[PDB]
């Protein structure tokens, strides 16, 4: 495996993963909690998770992002490759509203039901991580 950094567009933050289940975004590169294992469960399935605390990424009934402590129906993430080398990612358990995982420009996360695609907030850079 090889793990991996997020990059947000918007705003420029590094994806975090808060050992208390806070997601939001850091420009600090020697963040610990950047660090992320992607693994494709199916082909466009993905989960994402912390390498620090092997936490997932997910998305509630309400459109939050959080930390899972165990994957879950909330944890897939569906994963598409972008026009210029970048991802987007919908919350399987929420595609039929084309919730995104995205952040501000201030670096906290947008909640999915803010989110819509041509928004630089929903458009991550994989960057293999040294
Ligand atoms: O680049 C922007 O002005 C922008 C900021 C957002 O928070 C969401 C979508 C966008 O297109």
């Amino acid at each position: 495996k090889k793990p991996k950094l997020l990059y947000c567009s918007n705003g420029g933050h590094f994806l975090r993963i808060l050992p208390d289940g806070t997601v939001d975004g850091t420009r600090d590169r020697s963040d610990q909690h950047i660090q992320l294992q992607l693994s494709a469960e199916s082909v466009g399935e993905v989960y994402i998770k912390s390498t620090e605390t092997g936490q997932y990424l997910a998305m509630d009934t309400d459109g939050l992002l959080y930390g899972s402590q165990t994957p879950n129906e909330e944890c897939l993430f569906l994963e598409r490759l972008e026009e210029n080398h970048y991802n987007t990612y919908i919350s399987k358990k929420h595609a039929e509203k084309n919730w995104f995982v995205g952040l501000k420009k201030n670096g906290s996360c947008k909640r999915g039901p803010r989110t819509h695609y041509g928004q630089k907030a929903i458009l991550f850079l994989p960057l293999p991580v040294s």
